[PDB]
């Protein structure tokens, strides 16, 4: 498996769980992340993607762009895209992967919106959010990263 496998297997194996008991993690941006925070041992602002957003802002260290953002994933860290909005905000897991249109990274994330907010690691962040945003969203990574080293047994070249 690669360095992050892990952060990608938390995205996928928290599509369906249901952090917010009864309504499944897809339709629930924030449930989302919280459910891959979980399965990772990252600690986590409660709330609301908005609330969310204020508790990242508060305690967790900023990247300077999408680019940094996917090289942190890259390297088995949790990095979480986030903008508050005036009614919700929104919030999604970033990962390796190419950066769309040369700049947003590819993310997963769930969305009350439906479809339009959601990915499965097939689109970017700037495909999920709004012409009007993609260009304003918030970067955040956690302090260590989540990933443990590849199992002993893997044979690889030198």
């Amino acid at each position: 498996d690669s360095l992050d496998q892990c952060i990608v297997n938390a995205c996928k194996n928290s599509w369906d769980k249901s952090y917010l008991a009864g309504t499944p993690n897809k339709d629930n941006c924030s449930g989302f992340v919280q459910s891959v925070a979980a399965e990772l041992g990252v600690p986590m602002p409660r709330g609301n993607a908005n609330a969310m957003v204020d508790g990242l802002e508060q305690s967790w260290t900023k990247l300077a762009s999408g680019a940094e953002a996917a090289q942190k994933a890259a390297q088995g860290f949790l990095v979480i895209a986030g903008l508050k909005g005036r009614t919700y905000g929104h919030v999604a897991v970033v990962i390796s992967g190419p950066l769309y249109r040369q700049k947003y990274p590819m993310c997963w994330c769930g969305s009350i919106a439906g479809a339009v907010g959601q990915s499965q690691g097939l689109k970017s962040v700037g495909q999920v959010w709004n012409r009007t945003d993609r260009d304003r969203l918030n970067y955040y990574v956690y302090s260590l990263a989540s990933c443990s080293l590849p199992r002993a047994s893997l044979e690889h070249h030198h």
